[PDB]
């Protein structure tokens, strides 16, 4: 079959819950969009909050607290809020990937991949209905006399050696300590909706039905540099897909070939094109599926002011399905800034979406001023 991108773009917000607009639970939002990038708190409540005909950004904060929703480090090694019954096939793909295996890995962390094994091991053993601070964490194991010449190591580098114990299901986010972040096994925390862990090909199925079901016509290109910066297996990649077979739906859209899910293509061909404007905070997936490389959506010479340095995401102006611009908040007022070739922004519009802004942000009202 053949589709327009705006088709695809409106698919999508659709799928995203962006257009139109129902009141998803905060769990509804992070399971349909495959997670959400949680490394910045405040953004990640918005994304959510945004998503919500009545925008409810403590609905994330409450379904974190009653544990519908886990925070670990998942694709590309980033934090993200998952749902727990929903994070094995994930977090399995992710340690198939065995980036720290890598002679890299090893001279950056210093800790073998014998220690890495000895490490979820232990970590999985303290943590098992105990919640620990990182550095309570780090005591226990030095305790030990596999780790205690590894001191040094652990402390400073925790954010990488970590990793592989997250992709492994071996250790998430406890509750907060005040401020201060604990971890936790997810087994003892999830209890029930913890399942045990599948194996990788059984999980990329579910993991790539997932993906497409959001962000989806996509290639497999697309996929596994969503899932991990191209990390995985080419020839693993091609028999994941492949072993799907009719699943599958191949789509040209507009001069690219993809794949959509068979359950999808009438749904999408039946879709009119995107139209209108919505606007998206930092790191939203809406963008981060496709990714910020992708020029059908994001012109190449408007990327940095996007994606700027130290990973930074900036909020941005979406209309009719493709990024011209970008906004924030400043002195409580809405400062949109869009690209130079950038149509001229319906002011009414603009402020419509200000208003919806303003509430997932719990103010009142936020002044609009395009710049």
């Amino acid at each position: 079959m053949k589709a327009s991108w705006r088709q695809v773009f409106a698919w999508r917000m659709q799928r995203q819950f962006l257009e139109p607009r129902t009141q998803p639970s905060a769990s509804d939002v992070v399971g349909r969009l495959c997670g959400v990038q949680a490394q910045v708190w405040s953004v990640a409540e918005l994304n959510v909050a945004l998503r919500q005909a009545a925008p409810d950004r403590e609905s994330v904060n409450r379904e974190v607290a009653d544990l519908s929703l886990m925070k670990t480090w998942a694709m590309r090694g980033t934090l993200h809020l998952l749902r727990p019954s929903e994070a094995g096939p994930y977090l399995s793909l992710m340690a198939n990937t065995g980036s720290w295996l890598k002679p890299s890995w090893t001279r950056a962390s210093g800790v073998t991949p014998r220690q890495v094994d000895e490490l979820t091991e232990e970590v999985a053993g303290i943590l098992d209905g105990v919640v620990l601070t990182r550095d309570e964490l780090v005591t226990r194991l030095v305790a030990d006399k596999r780790f205690v010449s590894m001191e040094e190591r652990l402390r400073s580098g925790w954010g990488s050696v970590l990793k592989p114990l997250a992709w492994r299901g071996v250790l998430c986010h406890g509750p907060n300590r005040g401020n201060k972040i604990t971890f936790t096994l997810p087994a003892s925390q999830f209890g029930a909706d913890w399942g045990k862990m599948p194996e990788p090909d059984e999980a990329a199925p579910t993991v790539i039905k997932a993906y497409l079901g959001a962000y989806g016509p996509a290639t497999i290109e697309t996929f596994d540099r969503w899932l991990s910066l191209n990390s995985t297996s080419k020839p693993k990649l091609r028999k994941w897909f492949g072993d799907m077979g009719d699943e599958l739906t191949e789509v040209d859209v507009e001069g690219r070939k993809a794949f959509v899910l068979t359950e999808h293509a009438e749904e999408l061909a039946a879709t009119a094109p995107c139209t209108g404007i919505r606007l998206l905070g930092g790191f939203d997936q809406y963008l981060l599926g496709p990714g910020t490389k992708d020029e059908v959506v994001l012109a190449p010479e408007h990327r940095s002011a996007v994606s700027r340095a130290a990973g930074w995401i900036s909020p941005v102006v979406v209309k009719d399905g493709r990024v011209v611009g970008v906004w924030e908040i400043v002195d409580q007022e809405l400062v949109v800034t869009p690209f130079p070739d950038t149509e001229r922004l319906p002011v009414k519009a603009v402020e419509k979406e200000a208003a919806h802004v303003a509430r997932a942000s719990g103010v009142s009202r936020l002044p609009v001023r395009i710049v």
